[PDB]
């Protein structure tokens, strides 16, 4: 099909996301920029789907976090999250969308202008919200490897494919874990969707890169980067620790499962036979430009070995 400005798209009834496309790009994204405020909507299109329990309630990635921003926001594992919800507020107001489809295509065009990227599949039709999420349902950085496994198991994710959907903390930061340094990033590369993520983790803590005694916050490796306690703890824990280094230097494994797993969060409370695949009006993301390494002044003896059954890689070393 080809909509009214030439642009095409498989099914004719995703034409109205290109205007949606262009003015996102522009105004939430800074030029379609792997920065702040691309990190923030990943995060949200977690938050939003996540709100996802059998036995407690909440409807998956249905836009609740929006919608019933004044409930949602207020919980603790939430903190931060009204600055991005209060920023796509005006654009789900003013475009025909609902803010289900909003947060997850969002969160696809976002990721897609980041170099090593995915493009995300995103299906277009999602009803309004219709209940606010049950609160203690989003994992928090100072809970137990059985209590987030337990919890993103329920949701119906795997062990596996928390590490995989664990990609994103590649192009992400925290600004509530440590006030007193909002910004700072998981990894070496927060505007890179690379296995830098990966590979630091598992590297030595050596100190804290604002104040020292933060819940939910471990030793970090490096002055420009923060840790968290439950990153520490799965990079390590024998539940994890061999999928978490098969990840290293892999960069078609963290794409491929990436994508078709945010997929398949991005349709919790969902059902894709009833909505329609629209996936071709995201943007095609740029490549990487070189290998993920060890950073200036470290070596394989400053990584932490966890996986019993496989040696870590040979990396090289920003010199
Ligand atoms: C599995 C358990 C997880 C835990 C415990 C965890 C915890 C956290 C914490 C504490 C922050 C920083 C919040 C702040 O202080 O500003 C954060 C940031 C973020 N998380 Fe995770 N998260 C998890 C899974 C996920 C998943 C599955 C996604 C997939 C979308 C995701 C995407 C992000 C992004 C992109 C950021 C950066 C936000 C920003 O830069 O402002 N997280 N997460
Ligand atoms: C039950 As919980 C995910 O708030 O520790
Ligand atoms: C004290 As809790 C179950 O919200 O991690
Ligand atoms: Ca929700
Ligand atoms: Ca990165
Ligand atoms: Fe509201
Ligand atoms: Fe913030
Ligand atoms: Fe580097
Ligand atoms: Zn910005
Ligand atoms: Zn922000
Ligand atoms: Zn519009
Ligand atoms: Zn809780
Ligand atoms: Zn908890
Ligand atoms: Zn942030
Ligand atoms: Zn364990």
């Amino acid at each position: 099909a080809t909509c009214d400005d030439g642009r095409t798209t498989a099914n004719a009834a995703c034409c109205i996301l290109f205007p949606i496309l262009d003015d996102i790009q522009e105004n939430l994204f800074d030029g379609a920029n792997c920065g702040e405020e691309v990190h923030e909507s990943l995060r949200l299109t977690f938050h939003d789907a996540i709100g996802f329990s059998p036995t407690l309630g909440g409807g998956g990635a249905d836009g609740s976090i929006i919608a019933f921003d004044t409930i949602e926001t207020n919980f603790p594992a939430n903190a931060g999250i009204d600055e991005i919800v209060s920023a796509q507020k005006p654009f789900v107001a003013k475009h025909n969308i609902s803010a289900g489809d909003f947060i997850q295509f969002a969160g696809a065009v976002g990721v897609s202008n980041c170099p090593g990227g995915v493009r995300i599949p995103f299906f277009l039709g999602r009803p309004d919200a219709v209940a606010a999420s049950p609160d203690h349902l989003v994992p928090e950085p100072f809970d137990s490897v059985d209590s987030i496994l337990a919890r993103m198991g329920d949701a119906g994710f795997s062990p596996v494919e928390v590490v995989w959907l664990l990609a994103s903390h590649s192009i992400a930061a925290a600004d509530k874990v440590d006030p007193s340094i909002p910004g700072t990033p998981f990894d070496s590369t927060p505007e890179v969707f690379d296995s830098q993520f990966f590979i630091e983790t598992q590297l030595k803590g050596r100190l804290f890169p604002g104040t020292a005694d933060n819940k939910g916050e471990a030793q970090s490796p490096l002055q420009g980067e923060i840790r968290l306690q439950s990153d520490h703890l799965l990079a390590r824990d024998p539940q994890t620790a061999c999928e978490w280094q098969s990840m290293v230097n892999n960069q078609p494994k963290i794409q491929n499962r990436f994508a078709a797993t945010m997929s398949k969060m991005a349709l919790l409370g969902q059902d894709k036979t009833k909505l329609i695949d629209c996936s071709d009006v995201i943007p095609t993301p740029p490549a990487l430009v070189g290998a993920a390494h060890l950073p200036a002044g470290f070596s394989l003896s400053d990584v932490e070995q966890a996986c019993a059954a496989t040696p870590f890689p040979a990396l090289t070393a920003d010199p």
